């Protein structure tokens, strides 16, 4: 009562959160934040990326000109979205290395088509069919020109088209495989058939194959689709003695941030940077567990479903410096205006006051970590395919291995980051507590002794103004030293 | 002698181990554990994975039905093991994209075969040869049907088989390349030859090639092998005007954890989760240096041959807090019952006692690290090939680049992990020493002074019970304070 | 004046450097070092790697024997350098899977050619042309043998060459595609044409294709190039009924550290381990931002343009322990002979002296980090291509994805490394300051008090020798204790 008590302490909360550290699988901190995005809003937002809903059409079909896809002529996109309900409703076709054509078009991001006046003298043009109905009338692929005999003849062709432009030209064309020699003759006069299209730096030579294939919408014949790119100064040369499905011009081909994604998520009227096939996801967090397939500024895909980053000190209700959860027995739930503070007992009563500077010092360091982690995601656009409908073997093994390797390495980085950061956050908060204790100890000089539990026995009368002077660093120890020394060193 | 001495200290061992840290390439700790598995027991354990020793046969040969491999019919496996002594002893064949077929079968993990009744009217069946001897009699691939002319004719074929099942069908078939036009005629009547097998979504068209190839076991002709997968609702259509080696049915194809590995390690009767081509390896450690090729729950392959994780404090025989290898000059080899402790000298003699709580605190943190690192390996099954017998160029460059990239990134993670963990382990053990010293200092209050080497000069008579009271935290400093103050502050 | 003052402190500089840490985006340290190499000297040094400047020739052209490339016969290289000004000046040719052939030759690293005596009876040899002029005379590819009819006939060929050597043989050959049936007849008698070259383990069957292609230097015909590798015990068998461009022997094929790089950097007379297409770069730093394409012992490519590693303490002009930028208000710019030191004031004046041991302790730890980071780069030779002139789709997507994945993971490692190291460097330097303060405090025992700003009020007369005794650890506190106690505990 000719003394006072001044206790240093830290807050605590009733609702702590369990986090992982380097040394401990489960340690409770006052607060934490989730680093793995685990949910989607279920819609693909139409902003800020130019979305193109394929709806009933695949990219290839819109490219070829299946009547169902006429509304897609000359469209551009940042992301083309293919629905699984999609289906082709024209002449049956295949594409050798389909995936590569789909990819290069997707990545180009435009269906811009220019018509070119090819010299088809000696042949019938605009071939038409019952399996490809447009406006209730028999039609064909809008971008392709089906050549047939004219007056029962079909001469050799040797037509050229030069690229005298400042850009690349993308040609799409194909070969017809009739189901019967009857049809071969009926359509092309001759029995055989041969197609050869060349440039200065390439040649693709195709030999038709008459034969039966299982009928698709009642058609047993097939078209095989091919592409060739012609650069400025180069020339397209197309030779044919049969079966040639002719281009009507070229597609502009670009390089940019365009791509394509398989999804059945509906398009919504909203704005979100990151798109997955499950829908758009917020990109505030650095990691996500929604889908390895993403487009835009996205958190990185990891295996974990949750990773909590501590944003507060260890919670001790009721560190390397040994203050928090050490010589200070527990935290103060009644301290809600700061993280660290003072409790005192003197002649005028018992009080509690937060220390702002130590509180702010810890908060700033924690916000420093958050600043490095939150809202810093990176943009990816066209990548590789990561889900597959058919067995292909080698190349598919490689593609899957690459993505699995990547994911394990990112999942490792995420796990280690959080464990290291959390160990460090618990240590820095213990350190700020220790610094406050140490600073106060030095202030008191010979006027007080450390009771070993964060409390100082102050060996002189110390009213509220006196305690206040200690808390704001204006305590003059010389004023009380004589009083304190006599109380300390007596019998 | 009207005083006592109490010294704080830590153990040390005669046999220290050198580890790496962030700041030091070679620092000695009391104990460490090896994180890189560097040895195999030389055998592939037959448990707990279903092992299939190919012995004399490659997977493809067991698939085709080389008489040598009859015992393999309809077998399943988790891991198929190909021996290098393996060799084919039937009709000479090649497979275009051999590696992809080998892969998809390996990954499927079953040789389950169902026979199908194909309508081969107009042809001779069960063709047979001298290069493929079964039961001492001329035979052929058990799963293939060699068609030849019947009565010197060989009509067009147009046979269908539909998939009306709930699963995929895998068809294996092939084309015969006779060495002479003589043989072409002798076998198939006609001079030419043509094979076309189709589904609703595919077509593979093959044209035979008569010609001589260097004789393998005296045969200059060859079979080329092909495969096609037919899904539910789809149909196989096979057209042929020559040279068709016919399937006798389909293989069930599955998806699972199956794979294949090249090794000459004998199969042992033992249980081990992780298999390498050198033999099975323990998977307690997180890393391994045995082989980049693995199967099962395996440590990750890294380049280092050794990485030691400190599991004890710095060894100081004869840190950031400056206690261990700092103001405490050395450790105590005579302390074998704890890591940290007390030595005293008083009127009753000199003694040493371990402090359990500080010892346990360091041990728990170290076990926390071990828990994150030991026995936590991850399962990989079918991957990519990582050793190659032939030059292939581009794709092989990519496969090698991917694995080399992966390995360097894991080797980096391993190196950094151990350096960080070791720096931290040395620091946390120094910290526990410091906390014990600090706690003891506070206990003694004004009754003792810090001599600067971890020892306290206690300024009062302190018998064994008194020293004991300090060690178990029951020391009442008020009892001795008058005695201590008078001894401290005299002349 | 019956007292002295002894202040503990650390240096500071006028020219600090901003670095990143875990908790702070911008913190000033006394010194830092750059970890990202951002510049090239613009030349490719001809040492210590054997450089081969392709100059006007591509690797393939030197391989085939384009007259322009005669000087390259049988050359070896560590790194072949292709110039963009390069051009072919012989018979127009293409290579299917050009990139794979270029790669395997590059990786082999030799143009060693042995001539082989093939039995070409029944044919004319040494075919020659106007598009391939050597010594002012019509010539051909030096390594190829253009076969034509002899006396208007051209029999079937069935020539063998066996590998009875201890090494692999690499055969290069090709097929001629005449522009007219006229030329086909003129050159090869027959109308058709067929080439089939085989080994015991392979067969490549080619069918020529008569037709027009856009003329390259006035030639509309083309040669297609192929390769086959024959191992010891195996045999080359080449059948042909037309159009065969024959090999004149084989290339030795090796395995080693050879590769190829596209660059327009001039070759310089200098020595540098690391080569990029921009020129050689120093490899002292662990990372580089110059080019993802490298050869030799190179720093790793990362995205950042700069990463500064702190090599000094926090700069405080005018940490977890709270000494530097904590209870010590600022550093001393006037201390240029050490990092930590003593300032005193006594009867004889005011002085400053560096403490070497604490200075050396921090410097050693920092050099420990530098030793792990500086001059430890790793050797890579032949890798994958990373820049592309044509759209290819799938495989190119995979190659680009792999490199982009790798780069992001290394850029992550670099960013985290520096942030962790810097946080730790700032903390260890604060720790050394704290240890020095703590050690000094203990030395002084009851003779001094901590004023709270790193300074001790020493309560006795302490001349220069006395202060000196404190700095070199020979201070005997017992000598002054009576004097000090009386001054401390008075009124
Ligand atoms: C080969 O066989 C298939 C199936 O038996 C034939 O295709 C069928 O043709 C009939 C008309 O005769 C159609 O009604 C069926 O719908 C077809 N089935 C399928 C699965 O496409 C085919 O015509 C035969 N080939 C030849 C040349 O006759
Ligand atoms: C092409 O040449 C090869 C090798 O000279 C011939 O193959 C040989 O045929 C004889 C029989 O006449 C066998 O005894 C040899 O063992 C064969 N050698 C090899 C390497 O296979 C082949 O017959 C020739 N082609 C033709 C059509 O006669
Ligand atoms: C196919 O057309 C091309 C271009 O019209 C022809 O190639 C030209 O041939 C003339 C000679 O008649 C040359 O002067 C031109 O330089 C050639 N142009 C190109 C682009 O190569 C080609 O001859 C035609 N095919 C046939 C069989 O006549
Ligand atoms: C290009 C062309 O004119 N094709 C005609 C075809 C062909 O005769 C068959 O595809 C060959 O059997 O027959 C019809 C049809 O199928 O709709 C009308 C169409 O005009
Ligand atoms: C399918 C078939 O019946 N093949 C017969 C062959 C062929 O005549 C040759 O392969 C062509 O020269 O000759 C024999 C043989 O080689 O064992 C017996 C066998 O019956
Ligand atoms: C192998 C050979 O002898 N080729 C001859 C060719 C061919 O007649 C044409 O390439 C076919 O039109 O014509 C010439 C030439 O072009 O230089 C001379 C040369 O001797
Ligand atoms: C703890 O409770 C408070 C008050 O209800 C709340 O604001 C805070 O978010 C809670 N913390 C956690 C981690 O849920
Ligand atoms: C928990 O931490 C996060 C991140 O700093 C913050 O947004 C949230 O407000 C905190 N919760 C409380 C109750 O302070
Ligand atoms: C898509 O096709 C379905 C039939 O499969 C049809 O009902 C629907 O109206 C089509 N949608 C559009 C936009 O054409
Ligand atoms: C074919 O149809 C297109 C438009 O559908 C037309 O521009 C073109 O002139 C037609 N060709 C012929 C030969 O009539
Ligand atoms: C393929 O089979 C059908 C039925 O005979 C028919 O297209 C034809 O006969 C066969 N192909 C050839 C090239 O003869
Ligand atoms: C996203 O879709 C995948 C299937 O493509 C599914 O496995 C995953 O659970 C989905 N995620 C969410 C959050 O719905
Ligand atoms: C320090 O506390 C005393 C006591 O209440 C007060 O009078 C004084 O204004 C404070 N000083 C500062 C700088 O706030
Ligand atoms: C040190 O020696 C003891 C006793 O022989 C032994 O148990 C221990 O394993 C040794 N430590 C090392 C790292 O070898
Ligand atoms: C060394 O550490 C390992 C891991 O904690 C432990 O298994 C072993 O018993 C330790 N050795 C000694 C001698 O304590
Ligand atoms: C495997 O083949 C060798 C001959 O190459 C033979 O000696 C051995 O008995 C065969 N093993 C089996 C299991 O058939
Ligand atoms: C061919 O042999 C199999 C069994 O080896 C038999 O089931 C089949 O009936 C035979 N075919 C003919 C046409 O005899
Ligand atoms: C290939 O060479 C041999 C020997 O003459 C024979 O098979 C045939 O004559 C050649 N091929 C063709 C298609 O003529
Ligand atoms: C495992 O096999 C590889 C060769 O495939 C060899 O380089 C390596 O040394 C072997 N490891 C052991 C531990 O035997
Ligand atoms: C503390 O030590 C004293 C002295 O030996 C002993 O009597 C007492 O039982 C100890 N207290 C505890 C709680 O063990
Ligand atoms: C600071 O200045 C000194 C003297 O000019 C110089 O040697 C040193 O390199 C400078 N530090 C930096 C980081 O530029
Ligand atoms: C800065 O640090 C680097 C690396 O230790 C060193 O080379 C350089 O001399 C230092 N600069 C000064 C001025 O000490
Ligand atoms: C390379 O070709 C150019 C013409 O394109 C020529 O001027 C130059 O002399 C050539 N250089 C060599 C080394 O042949
Ligand atoms: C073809 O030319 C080469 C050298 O240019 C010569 O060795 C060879 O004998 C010639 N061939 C003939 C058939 O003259
Ligand atoms: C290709 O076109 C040109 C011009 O007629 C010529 O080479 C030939 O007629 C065509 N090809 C065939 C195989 O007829
Ligand atoms: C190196 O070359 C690349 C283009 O290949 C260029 O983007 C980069 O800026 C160059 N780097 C330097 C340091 O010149
Ligand atoms: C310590 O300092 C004193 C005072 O100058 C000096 O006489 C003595 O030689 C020093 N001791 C050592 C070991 O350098």
């Amino acid at each position: 009562n000719s003394t006072a008590t001044l206790c240093l302490g830290h807050h605590a909360v009733p609702n702590g959160t369990i986090v992982k550290t380097i040394t401990n699988d489960q340690i409770e901190v006052t607060n934490a934040t989730e680093l793995v995005q685990n949910s989607s809003i279920g819609e693909i937002c139409d902003s800020p990326h130019q979305i193109l809903d394929g709806e009933n059409c695949t990219l290839i079909d819109a490219l070829l000109g299946d009547p169902q896809c006429d509304g897609f002529q000359n469209k551009k996109w940042d992301l083309f979205v293919e629905r699984s309900k999609a289906y082709s409703n024209c002449y049956p076709y295949d594409v050798p290395d389909y995936a590569s054509l789909r990819s290069l078009v997707a990545s180009s991001g435009t269906l811009e088509f220019n018509n070119e006046s090819f010299n088809w003298t000696g042949v019938t043009q605009n071939g038409t069919s019952s399996a490809c109905i447009r406006r209730s009338n028999n039609s064909f692929f809008s971008r392709l020109n089906w050549l047939t005999h004219l007056n029962f003849k079909y001469p050799a062709l040797n037509v050229t088209m030069p690229n005298n432009e400042q850009f690349d030209k993308l040609y799409i064309w194909g070969v017809h495989h009739p189901g019967t020699d009857k049809d071969q003759i009926f359509l092309y006069a001759q029995s055989s058939g041969r197609i050869t299209v060349s440039t200065k730096r390439s040649q693709q030579a195709v030999i038709p194959n008459i034969g039966s294939r299982p009928r698709i919408r009642n058609i047993p014949s097939r078209i095989s689709i091919y592409w060739t790119i012609v650069k400025p100064g180069d020339i397209l040369l197309i030779n044919s003695t049969g079966n040639l499905i002719a281009p009507r011009g070229y597609f502009k081909i670009r390089s940019g941030k365009s791509s394509i994604m398989r999804s059945d998520a509906p398009i919504g009227k909203c704005n979100s940077e990151c798109i997955t096939p499950n829908g758009s996801i917020p990109n505030d967090k650095p990691f996500q567990n929604v889908n390895r397939i993403t487009y835009g500024a996205c958190p990185r895909y990891v295996k974990q479903s949750t990773l909590k980053l501590a944003t507060g000190m260890r919670n001790v209700p009721e560190g390397i410096f040994g203050a928090i959860a050490g010589f200070i027995e527990n935290g103060w739930e009644g301290m809600v205006d700061g993280w660290y503070g003072f409790r005192h007992q003197n002649s005028e009563g018992r009080g509690q006051a937060a220390d702002l500077k130590s509180t702010q010092a810890a908060i700033d360091q924690i916000n420093g970590k958050l600043n490095r982690l939150i809202g810093k995601t990176n943009e990816k656009f066209h990548q590789i395919e990561k889900e597959f409908s058919e067995v292909e073997g080698r190349i598919q093994d490689l593609e899957k291995y690459v993505e699995d390797t990547k994911i394990d390495l990112w999942s490792y980085n995420a796990e280690l980051l959080v464990a290291l950061e959390n160990q460090h956050t618990i240590d820095l908060t213990d350190s700020e507590m220790n610094k406050l204790f140490e600073k106060t100890k030095k202030q008191l000089r010979e006027n007080a002794e450390d009771m070993g539990n964060g409390c100082f026995k102050i060996y002189h009368k110390c009213d509220n103004a006196c305690i206040g002077s200690i808390r704001n660093g204006t305590y003059d120890h010389d004023v009380y030293r004589d009083e304190a020394l006599n109380n300390r060193f007596q019998i």
